[PDB]
């Protein structure tokens, strides 16, 4: 069957794992590869997701997994301005290693259940527009937009 190699990236603590675990095991963790047969738009397929460590110890450790990844979830948290500003560094790294200005990618603003937000939706939407990539807000806690984000990424890969 078609397999989709997806890679979840982002600054420490933004909810890369919570999003992956909500999708795969259907529960929010208040506190690494995953493989799952799913059916998306009638297509039977396997999601092979890499949930990357947050520690900036990489760049040679990062290049290996970015090279095999087909599409990328670039995650920041909406109560975390630094995690948002860090997004540019992740995209420029994916582009460097994949020798492409166009890589299937979705910008995800996670933790949209929280009221104490420091990054506004219009801000991130305008960023995503400049990249030419979709923007989707999620909450791994409420499960809002979780399937949305991953499925939109699969569809971006299908259109590449
Ligand atoms: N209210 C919300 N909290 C969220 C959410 N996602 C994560 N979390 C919480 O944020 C904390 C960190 O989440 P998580 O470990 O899933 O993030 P990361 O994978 O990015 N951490 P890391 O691997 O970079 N590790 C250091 C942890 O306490 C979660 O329960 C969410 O949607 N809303
Ligand atoms: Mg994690």
């Amino acid at each position: 069957m078609t397999e989709y190699k997806l890679v979840v990236v982002g600054a420490v603590g933004v909810g890369k794992s919570a999003l992956t675990i909500q999708l795969i095991q259907n529960h929010f963790v208040d506190e690494d590869s995953y493989r799952k047969q799913v059916v998306i738009d009638g297509e039977t397929c396997l999601l092979d997701i890499l949930d990357t460590a947050g520690q900036e110890e990489y760049s040679a450790m990062r290049d290996q997994y970015m090279r095999t990844g087909e599409g990328f979830l670039c995650v920041f948290a909406i109560n975390n301005t630094k995690s948002f500003e860090d997004i540019h560094q992740y995209r420029e790294q994916i582009k460097r290693v994949k020798d492409s200005d166009d890589v299937p990618m979705v910008l995800v603003g996670n933790k949209c259940d929280l009221a104490a937000r420091t990054v506004e939706s219009r801000q991130a939407q305008d960023l995503a527009r400049s990249y030419g990539i979709p923007y989707i807000e999620t909450s791994a806690k409420t499960r809002q937009g979780v399937e949305d984000a991953f499925y939109t990424l699969v569809r971006e890969i299908r259109q590449h």
